[PDB]
């Protein structure tokens, strides 16, 4: 029997609820963190929010032409009219995406606005058999769809170096002054996504309200059709596994598993 242990881990902060179920053991809904739908800070990050530092477009249409500056900053606008990545998008080595912003001349419904509209997919936190909690999709997700943002506490590399728990860390830039998102204490649904060696999600660096290149936001897009019921996964990368490989091996179960 599948016990519903929370009707919505996000407490109404997302468009739709994200329930938590457990059909495996007696663990209640995780409660040792604070759910936040948007990134936060403790110690100040001097993110450059000078509005005059934004690059922006002057389009008079819906930003579907090659003349859109924001599309040019992105190399091209990668979004179709449904907000999905074009099949040409390089999932193995994604570009930076510059969405339209409040300095642009265009309207709030232009083509180059997806991640800034937030999470839309029906997701569920659930108890896996041997990897703790995980996240699944409740409905089919077509390829190239925005699924969720990796949300947490923005911290410096120096701060990350003095934290005990590094299992909920995302590195913003792999030399010099770099930053991390730590989802341990503050995070959204993405903090529960498990690692997979052939992942159905890819992280993409995105700029929206600011273009401080030290601080990309991390948007997971589907790399293929995700069927209703499937567990979400992304590739945690080599730093994670160099460290945690000493303690445990990857249980993703892929025939192409690289960390077993
Ligand atoms: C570069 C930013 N510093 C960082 N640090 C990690 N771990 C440290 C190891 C040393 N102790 C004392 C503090 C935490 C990370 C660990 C990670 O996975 C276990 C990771 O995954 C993407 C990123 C890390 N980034
Ligand atoms: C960010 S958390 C993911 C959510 C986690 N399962 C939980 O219950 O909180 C990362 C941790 O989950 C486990 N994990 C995630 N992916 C895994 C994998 N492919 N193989 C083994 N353990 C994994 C490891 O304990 C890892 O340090
Ligand atoms: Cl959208
Ligand atoms: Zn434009
Ligand atoms: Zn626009
Ligand atoms: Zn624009
Ligand atoms: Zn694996």
């Amino acid at each position: 029997v599948e016990r519903i242990v929370s009707r919505d881990i996000a407490r109404g902060y997302e468009r739709i609820p994200i329930p938590c179920v457990n059909a495996v053991d007696s663990e209640p809904c995780p409660s040792n963190y604070k759910y936040v739908s948007q990134n936060c800070v403790t110690s100040p990050m001097n993110i450059d929010r000078n509005i005059t530092h934004l690059q922006y477009c002057v389009c008079i249409d819906d930003c579907s032409s090659s003349n859109c500056m924001c599309g040019q900053l992105s190399m091209r606008c990668w979004y179709d009219k449904d907000g999905r990545l074009l099949p040409e998008f390089n999932m193995a080595e994604p570009p930076l995406i510059f969405e339209c912003n409040h300095a642009c001349s265009c309207w709030r419904n232009c083509r180059n606005r997806v991640v800034q509209n937030g999470l839309r997919a029906r997701l569920q936190l659930y108890r896996t058999r041997d990897m703790g909690w995980g996240v699944r999709s409740l409905q089919d997700i077509p390829p190239g769809t925005f699924v969720c943002e990796y949300v947490g506490e923005l911290i410096s590399d120096s701060e990350a170096d003095v934290r005990e728990e590094d299992s909920y860390l995302f590195d913003l830039d792999n030399d010099g002054e770099v930053y991390c998102i730590d989802a341990r204490f503050y995070g959204n649904v993405s903090r529960f996504i498990n690692h997979h060696c052939e992942p159905n999600l890819v992280p993409v660096r995105v700029f929206m309200a600011h273009q401080d290149l030290r601080f990309p936001r991390i948007a997971f897009f589907s790399t293929r059709l995700i069927e209703a019921g499937e567990q979400l996964g992304f590739d945690y990368g080599e730093r994670f596994w160099d460290i945690k490989g000493k303690l445990f091996s990857c249980r993703c179960g892929s025939p192409k598993c690289r960390h077993s």
